[PDB]
């Protein structure tokens, strides 16, 4: 099993970088912004009014995050062609080259006295994150033996949340996240990638790609032998043959082909809306700007509350992994949406009443965890389960891509928008989220079927 654990470790490193890049931006905000101010003057010089105008600074920061999201969008398109063209191991190695480039670009920003470098590096690391999110679950699913798929599936989510937590604690004022060393955080994401790059070459090649696509059996047999370790792997390749037959009897549809098939619409729309509900809920607000929200809410020390949100996210990630096994899909999503809406109407009230009762900050504090809590129960994992079980074997891949694209695009909006909205609306920002959640809830409650313990067969009938 040694090769198995090593390969799963490499995949987990990929997911860990992905999570770290998701969450590293939150803590150093009030330091990176001051650095931006510093460079923008260094540039202007004699005319400078002794301060970067707030509009430009807000725009640059919102760009610094929305560009991660844009790299994700661009990543959603390619996830397929390269996977079939180069494979999985080679794909992760090249994609790690991209990761190293992006991390170096982000790290060398301040020394270069320019912030365009940081934004470009964030674009590169967004492409990294999208590619690894696409390629890691696939690889672990290929290598995973017949009966450990369920155990390893939750690893791709445990790793992401743990990475968010690590980046969330590695940004304290005393820790790396200070004026002189902040680039180290944005540079730390170079180190694990290098490690992966120096570990993967020893790791095996996913048998399914090797046999199904490149139609070599001998190397597939060798990879299987070094993966599971049995003397003979006749049974697993015999099983591979039947799914080869199934794939050749159902050629996956093309993206424009899939969008052009009237039969697949009602499923498709469902998927897309779910992703919006997962994204336009407003969780990425809590993942990116939670330090600023807490500081606005009057919290005593926003950074500690930020790590608190991270740890609650992790705890209820594990709880959801325990739950989804024995609860359902539709019910979990409705519960999560309803919980997030009331929790955000609490937070709105807490902000609105902060002046009158100073202790309300604690309320706000707890509210956010509740928010995060509920997100990890219903809409965190579930939309992906619904999408996966909604579509047949053939048209699943293309559909996935579209969902991913939507999941990224919505993200961009929130990632790019929140700050402006935060300034325009006031305390009521989360109230907007509540309305959106309420909307989605109603739609879900009356439109999405129940996929757990159901045949694609019946589901199709349910849509009819
Ligand atoms: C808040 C977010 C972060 C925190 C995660 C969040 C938690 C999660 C992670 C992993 C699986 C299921 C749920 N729920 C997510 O959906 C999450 O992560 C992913 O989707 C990651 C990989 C997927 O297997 C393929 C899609 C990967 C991308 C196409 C979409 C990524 C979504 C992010 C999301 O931005
Ligand atoms: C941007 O940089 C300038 C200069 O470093 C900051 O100006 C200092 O700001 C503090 C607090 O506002 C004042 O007490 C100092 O007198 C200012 N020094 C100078 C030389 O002007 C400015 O505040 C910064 N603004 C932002 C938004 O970062």
């Amino acid at each position: 099993t040694g090769t198995l654990v090593l390969a799963v470790f490499s995949a987990v490193l990929g997911s860990l970088q992905f999570g770290y890049n998701i969450g590293v931006i939150n803590a150093p905000q009030k330091v990176i912004e001051q650095s931006y101010n510093e460079t923008w003057l260094g540039r202007q010089g004699p005319e400078g009014p002794s301060s970067i105008p707030p509009g430009t600074l807000t725009t640059l920061w919102a760009l610094s995050v929305a560009i991660f999201s844009v790299g994700g969008m661009i990543s959603s398109f390619l996830i397929g062609i390269i996977s079939q063209w180069l494979g999985r191991k080679r794909a992760m190695l090249v994609n790690n080259v991209l990761a190293v480039l992006g991390g170096s670009l982000m790290g060398l920003a301040n020394a270069a006295a320019s912030y365009e470098m940081l934004i470009l590096g964030r674009f590169l690391i967004g492409a990294y994150s999208g590619l690894t999110s696409g390629l890691v679950p696939m690889y672990v699913g290929e290598i995973a033996p017949t009966h450990l798929r369920g155990a390893l599936g939750t690893l791709n989510q445990l790793a992401i949340v743990i990475g968010i937590l690590i980046a969330q604690v590695l940004g304290l004022e005393s820790l790396l996240g200070t004026a002189s060393l902040w680039p180290l955080l944005l540079g730390l994401t170079v180190l694990p990638a290098l490690l992966q790059l120096v570990l993967l070459p020893f790791c095996p090649e996913s048998p399914r790609y090797l046999y199904i696509i490149q139609n070599l059996e001998g190397p597939a047999r060798k990879s299987l032998k070094r993966l599971t370790g049995w003397a003979d792997v006749s049974g697993v390749l015999a099983e591979l043959k039947d799914e080869k037959r199934k794939l050749e009897r159902e050629r996956p549809l093309s993206l424009l082909q899939l969008l052009g098939s009237r039969t697949h619409r009602q499923p498709l729309i469902i998927a897309v809306v779910l992703q919006l509900s997962q994204q336009l809920s407003g969780i990425n607000a809590v993942f990116y700007y939670s330090t600023s929200i807490f500081e606005t809410a009057g919290v005593g020390q926003p950074a500690y509350a930020t790590i608190g949100a991270g740890v609650v996210n992790t705890v209820f990630t594990l709880v959801s992994v325990l739950l989804v096994e024995r609860a359902g899909r539709r019910t979990l999503h409705l519960l999560g949406l309803a919980g997030m809406c009331g929790c955000a109407i609490l937070m709105t009230v807490a902000l609105l009443l902060l002046e009158r009762v100073p202790a309300m900050s604690y309320v706000s504090i707890v509210a956010i965890f509740g928010f995060v809590a509920f997100f990890e129960i219903g809409p965190g994992p579930i939309p992906w389960f619904i999408v996966a079980e909604l579509f047949s074997q053939g048209p699943r891949p293309a559909a996935m891509a579209v969902a991913g694209f939507s999941n990224w695009t919505s993200n961009f909006i929130i990632g790019m928008g929140f700050q402006y909205v935060a300034e325009a609306m006031g305390p009521y920002v989360f109230l907007l989220f509540a309305v959106l959640l309420l909307g989605f809830f109603i739609f879900t409650f009356l439109r999405v079927p129940e996929t757990r313990g159901r045949t694609f067969d019946q589901i199709s009938a349910a849509f009819h």
